[PDB]
């Protein structure tokens, strides 16, 4: 028969016939008829027998569950299968994520249950029939559709102004308008992480310097005050007295009232290193806990320029003990006349820009000179000037132009951005030996695709608005362009129309080499090719936006989260393709593949003419000593490179 | 035959056989054996008669689990009946509600 037993854990014990009956007799008194032993018997002595000598527990409950799926009663079988499933899936739970499968950080796992259990409603009952058919056999790719059923907006560019010099009620939370840099800094901070939860994008602030300059000289003052009332004299002249620069100097050697009015200086400027330390800190803490991004350079004032060389040295030292700072994310704004050439009035921050930049990986740099970022409205004597400025964010993402309204970059923001794989589009086409045919064909199953997006892009707009205002607390009440005339029960409708639609790609040189032998960075009829299609989605994205009364635009999609989820599916649908499908990640939407080896010149001189096309975002991202950077940002203001990351 | 199939909403459909033959392959392909198409053609032949004009999807699933035990492969009964569990516990959660309201 049957001597020993081997349970779950290790141990081994003695045969007890009394263990299999009692589990049948508690499967049996949860049916609708139970029984006696007459059954039990059998099916104990039929186990008992034709055995092993020695056996496991599962080994045993699947024979009962053989036994029991086959004698006249196939209503205890089907009870005791999905006990036992059941106390499985339990006893994997405490060392696996079980539950995950069905359908480390709390919050983590709670955000990763909703985004699970909204994806596929969304994918079923909101979608149309078309769309989802074209979104199911990996067309395109629809981002951040688990917020789709909050009718949320991607990210904005905050008009600090506002918040620093009215103050700001967000539920039962008000704050008063500030008094100096340690406050402004903070509700900076306050801004960003209250506008994080009313959007799944990033934020951004646009001309940093501009909005906190008045509060270096309100520290001045405050200092100047708090100085003449220990002394009794009267510094009644100094505080609109006009100041070179907020340089510390050493305090020996001089006496009198010209000994005071160093001391002033150097006490704000410890102050406003203080604030400039915390808000690096905090916005990595927050995010470690949000993206962030900040844009600055062409402000050209005593105060200005102590926050950009107070800023520009906190992020020298890092965080800590000196290790790096993820975020928030810096950009430089550099203007030919400002701080670029050497006799420019800021030449010295744009050295020190250079030199953080070979320490620690920031800041960027974006250059206003190109065609499509230079504005006629500006003038470089207007103190409000930041308004024609153009600004970025760390995802890659511009939003200038405008076919209803002014040609900023502040208040606005993008609504929604959808990716399309064409590498697919040339595989499914790469039967055709002729080459007129299959490009022909190419371009008729790509205006379709287009199509498609369009409606999508159209649809997903039509259900973001009817969006009450009270849905979004802070950003329709402070931080969008027309978010002072509407009411807490009012439909946004009246100004959701003024953000950017973005239709982007992912690989373009897999795409040459399933058209063409070679792709762009090799052939030069592949880059004609190539520049023709990206032309083609351009001229398509106008007539869209002629004829759906909307904005659309090209992006150079950031690769973030769709990194991998176009080659797996490729793979399993078309096989192994030498170049095309046998790296695992395929290239970025213009970019030059990493492997494809070449230098800073060919690959600038290449990628440069992609940037007039793809007015939705855009990266020159360079792998790689302050003349190394200088040498770049030169290569940018050769071209008409419009965002620069190189490190 | 069957010609109405009341789904799980209260909603009424036709009575579309492969709908049958992919959850009783979709069950097999989770076996060891493999897939066998001689099985799935005698299951929905046998479950496409004796039936009533009118049946409902829970009664379609508890004939075809019952069909499946008594019937040579026993290794897919038992990944059936498993999933079928699984779904329905998962089903049981307010998401429907909240989803369109
Ligand atoms: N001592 C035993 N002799 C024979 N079969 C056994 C024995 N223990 C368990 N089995 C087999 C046959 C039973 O139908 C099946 C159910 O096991 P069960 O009695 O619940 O033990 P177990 O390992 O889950 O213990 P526990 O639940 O008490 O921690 O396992
Ligand atoms: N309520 C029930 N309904 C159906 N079958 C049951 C029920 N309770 C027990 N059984 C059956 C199937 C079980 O494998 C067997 C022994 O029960 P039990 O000891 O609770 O299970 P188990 O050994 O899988 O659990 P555990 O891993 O928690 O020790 O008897
Ligand atoms: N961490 C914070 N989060 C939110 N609000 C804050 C925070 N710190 C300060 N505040 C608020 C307090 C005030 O309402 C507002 C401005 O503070 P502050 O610069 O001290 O000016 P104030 O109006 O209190 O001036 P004074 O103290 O000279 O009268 O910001
Ligand atoms: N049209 C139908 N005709 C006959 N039986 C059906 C039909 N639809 C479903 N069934 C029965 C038999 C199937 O094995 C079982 C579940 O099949 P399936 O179509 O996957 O279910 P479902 O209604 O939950 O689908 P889905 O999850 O895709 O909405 O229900
Ligand atoms: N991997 C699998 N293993 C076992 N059975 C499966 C598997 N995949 C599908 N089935 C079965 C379960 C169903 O009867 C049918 C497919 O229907 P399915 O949509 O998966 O479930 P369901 O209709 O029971 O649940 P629900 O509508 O709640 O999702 O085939
Ligand atoms: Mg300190």
């Amino acid at each position: 028969m049957i001597q020993t037993v081997v349970k779950r854990d290790g141990r081994i014990v003695g045969f007890n016939e009394q263990k299999i009956m009692a589990a049948i007799r508690k499967a049996m008194l949860h049916t609708d008829k139970g029984e006696d032993t007459t059954l039990i018997e059998q099916i104990t002595d039929h186990i008992s027998y034709r055995g092993k000598s020695q056996m496991s527990v599962e080994a045993i409950q699947d024979a009962i569950e053989m036994e029991l799926m086959k004698s006249a009663r196939k209503d205890v079988a089907q009870k005791y299968i999905a006990y036992r499933n059941q106390r499985n899936i339990a006893r994997k739970a405490k060392t696996r994520d079980v539950f995950m499968s069905i359908v480390d950080t709390p919050a983590g796992m709670m955000m990763k249950f909703a985004s699970e259990t909204t994806k596929p409603f969304v994918d079923d009952y909101l979608l149309s029939e078309d769309v989802r058919d074209a979104v199911m056999h990996n067309y395109i790719h629809i981002h951040d559709k688990d917020y789709y059923p909050t009718k949320s907006l991607t990210c904005v560019q905050h008009p600090l102004d506002v918040i620093l010099n009215h103050g700001f009620t967000a539920g039962h939370g008000s704050s008063r308008p500030a008094k100096r840099i340690e406050t402004a800094a903070v509700l900076a901070c306050i801004s960003l992480e209250t506008c994080q939860n009313e959007m799944h994008g990033g934020q951004a602030i646009p001309a940093f310097d501009f909005y906190l300059a008045p509060y270096v000289r309100m520290s001045y003052q405050e200092e100047v005050k708090n100085l003449e009332k220990l002394t009794g004299e009267d510094l009644s002249n100094l505080y609109d007295a006009p100041i070179d620069d907020y340089i510390e100097k050493p305090l020996d050697g001089l006496q009198g009232r010209e000994r005071l009015e160093q001391h002033a200086i150097n006490k704000t400027v410890n102050r406003v290193h203080q604030a400039m330390e915390a808000f690096i800190h905090n916005m990595n803490t927050i995010h470690s806990r949000v993206f962030s991004s900040i844009n600055y350079g062409t402000d050209t004032s005593a105060e200005g320029r102590c926050i950009m060389r107070e800023i520009l040295q906190s992020t020298y030292q890092g965080v800590g003990n000196g290790e790096t700072a993820i975020f928030p994310i810096q950009i430089w704004k550099k203007k030919r006349g400002v701080n670029y050439l050497p006799e420019d009035r800021n030449y010295d921050l744009y050295k020190l820009a250079c030199k953080v930049t070979a320490r620690r990986f920031f800041p960027n740099f974006l250059n206003l000179d190109a065609t499509f970022n230079q504005n006629e409205k500006w003038r470089a004597d207007d103190p409000e000037r930041y308004k024609w400025e153009i600004a970025t964010m760390g995802c890659r993402t511009r939003v200038f132009e405008d076919r209803w309204g002014e040609k900023t970059s502040i208040a606005r923001g993008n609504l929604s951005f959808s990716t399309i794989n064409i590498v697919k589009l040339a595989i499914e086409c790469m039967g055709i030996e002729n080459e007129k045919q299959r490009i022909d064909m190419f371009f008729a199953k790509l205006d379709n695709i287009l199509d498609i997006t369009a409606k999508q892009l159209d649809e997903r707009f039509q259900f973001q608005k009817t969006a009450m205002a009270k849905q979004f607390p802070l950003l329709m009440k402070y931080l969008w362009v027309g978010a002072e005339n509407l009411k807490p029960e009012e439909t946004i409708e009246s100004v959701i129309n003024h953000g950017t639609l973005g239709i982007g790609f992912i690989g373009l040189a897999e795409c040459l080499v399933a058209l063409i032998g070679k792709h762009h960075g090799e052939s030069e009829k592949a880059q004609e090719l190539g520049l023709k299609i990206i032309t083609y989605m351009r001229d398509r994205a106008n007539e869209f936006s002629e004829q759906y009364h909307h904005n659309y635009s090209i992006l150079a999609t950031p690769a973030e989260g769709l990194s991998g989820k176009f080659t797996k599916k490729d793979r399993k649908q078309f096989g192994v393709i030498p170049g095309v499908t046998d790296r695992d990640y395929y290239t970025n939407s213009n970019h030059v593949p990493v492997y494809y080896k070449c230098t800073a010149l060919k690959k600038a001189q290449i990628e440069a003419p992609y940037h007039d096309l793809t007015r939705g975002g855009h990266i020159f991202y360079v792998e790689i000593n302050p003349s190394v950077i200088e040498s770049v940002v030169d290569m940018m203001d050769k071209y008409n490179m419009g965002y620069g990351s190189v490190n």
